[PDB]
C-alpha cells in the first residue's frame, strides 16, 4: 500500500497473508480474505506459478511473532474457469483456496462479509485497501499491515479515456487515483473493505495497477468486483 498508515491489530481480522516456500523460509506474495473457516478468496494471478503455498491468519507483523498467528496449508486451488494469465484486463481475476484444515475463529481471525450479488457502489464510496505490499513504487514490502482510504471511482469515470479506458470492465471496481494512495505489488489478492449499511464488506479483490507506477494520478487501483461472483463462489464451496 502506497500512502498508507499502520492498521490496528484486530482492525481487519479477515485479512490473510498468502506465502510461498522460498528455500528454507516462507515469503509473503499476496493478500486474501478468509471467507469460511477452511476457504480463502484471493486473485487468480497470485497462484499462476506452481509453488508450495500456505496461509497465515491473525497476522500483523510479518517478521515478528505476534502470539496470534495460525499457519495452515493450501489443500486445493480453484481458479475461475475463464481466467486468462495473458489477459488480466479481461477480468475473472479470482481464485478460491481450500485449506488443509479449519482455522479457529477469535478476535484476530474472523470471516469476511461478502456483498449481495449485483451490488454496485456509488461514486466516491468510502473504502479501505489493506495489505503488506510495497509502500513505494519499486520499494519494499511493509513489515506491519497498512491501510489507505481509497474511495471508489465509478465505472463511467474509470473507463473514460483519461483514466483506464477500455482496460476496465464492469466486472471490476476502481478505487483511488489521487496520485498519493494506492495498492502496489504484494497487495494483490487482498480486500477492498467498503462501508455499506453500517457494516464493512469485502467488495474488491486487488488485481492491478499501472505499469507506470502504483500511485498514479487518474490510474486508480483496479479490483475484481466480488458482487459479480457470488454464485460462482457459493457453487464452489457447496460442491468441494
Ligand atoms: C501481475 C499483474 C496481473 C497484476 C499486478 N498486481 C499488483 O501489483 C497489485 F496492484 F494488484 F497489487 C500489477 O499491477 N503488476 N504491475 C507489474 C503492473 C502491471 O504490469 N500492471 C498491469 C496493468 C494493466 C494490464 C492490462 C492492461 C493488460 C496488465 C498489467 C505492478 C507495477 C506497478 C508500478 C510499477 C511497476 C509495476
Ligand atoms: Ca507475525
Amino acid at each position: 500500500v502506497v500512502g498508507g498508515t499502520e492498521a490496528q491489530r484486530n482492525s481487519w481480522p479477515s485479512q490473510i497473508s498468502l506465502q510461498y516456500r522460498s528455500g528454507s523460509s516462507w515469503a509473503h506474495t499476496c493478500g486474501g480474505t478468509l471467507i469460511r473457516q477452511n476457504w480463502v478468496m484471493t486473485a487468480a494471478h497470485c497462484v499462476d506459478r506452481e509453488l508450495t503455498f500456505r496461509v497465515v491468519v491473525g497476522e500483523h507483523n510479518l517478521n515478528q511473532n505476534n502470539g496470534t498467528e495460525q499457519y495452515v496449508g493450501v489443500q486445493k486451488i480453484v481458479v475461475h474457469p475463464y481466467w486468462n494469465t495473458d489477459d488480466v484486463a479481461a477480468g475473472y481475476d479470482i481464485a478460491l483456496l481450500r485449506l488443509a484444515q479449519s482455522v479457529t475463529l477469535n478476535s484476530y481471525v474472523q470471516l469476511g462479509v461478502l456483498p449481495r450479488a449485483g451490488t454496485i457502489l456509488a461514486n466516491n464510496s468510502p473504502c479501505y485497501i489493506t495489505g503488506w505490499g510495497l509502500t513505494r513504487t519499486n520499494g519494499q514490502l511493509a513489515q506491519t499491515l497498512q491501510q489507505a482510504y481509497l474511495p471508489t471511482v465509478d465505472y463511467a469515470i474509470c473507463s473514460s479515456s483519461s483514466y483506464w479506458g477500455s482496460t476496465v470492465k464492469n466486472s471490476m471496481v476502481c478505487a483511488g487515483g489521487d496520485g498519493v494512495r494506492s495498492g502496489c505489488q504484494g497487495d494483490s489478492g487482498g480486500p477492498l473493505h467498503c462501508l455499506v449499511n453500517g457494516q464493512y464488506a469485502v467488495h474488491g479483490v486487488t488485481s492491478f495497477v499501472s505499469r507506470l507506477g502504483c500511485n498514479v494520478t487518474r490510474k486508480p487501483t483496479v479490483f475484481t468486483r466480488v458482487s459479480a461472483y457470488i454464485s460462482w463462489i457459493n457453487n464452489v464451496i457447496a460442491s468441494n
